[PDB]
């Protein structure tokens, strides 16, 4: 509350560390469904169904331009990528499997870097 604060957690490396995680996600062999925004002219149903499209290149641009206020807003966008994937793709598909694999990969790196 006013003039009452928990000890200050060092957040000075968070930007660099999120960048490193995102590089590792970009270079994973199962990243290909997520590298670029889904083409809303060429994929029927996407635009109407997925209210907030998100992809790794969009996260990279937001990260590089100071559009994440803290590490939690970064994680929310990464998770959005996988939540959108599950919304639109069957589990038993190459893309559906890719999204589960990448979400697991991400959640481990996240815990190990920050928890």
């Amino acid at each position: 509350s006013m003039s009452v604060k928990k000890p200050k957690r060092d957040d000075s490396k968070d930007l660099a560390l999120c960048s490193m995680i995102l590089t590792e996600m970009e270079t994973h062999e199962d990243a290909w469904p997520f590298l670029l925004p889904v083409n809303l002219k060429l994929v029927p149903g996407y635009k109407k169904v997925i209210k907030k499209p998100m992809d790794f290149s969009t996260i990279r641009e937001k990260l590089s331009s100071g559009q994440y206020p803290n590490l939690e807003t970064f994680a929310l966008d990464v998770r959005l990528v996988f939540d959108n994937c599950e919304t639109f793709n069957e589990d038993d598909s190459d893309i559906g499997r890719a999204g589960h694999n990448m979400r697991k990969y991400f959640e481990k790196k996240w815990t190990d870097t920050f928890k």
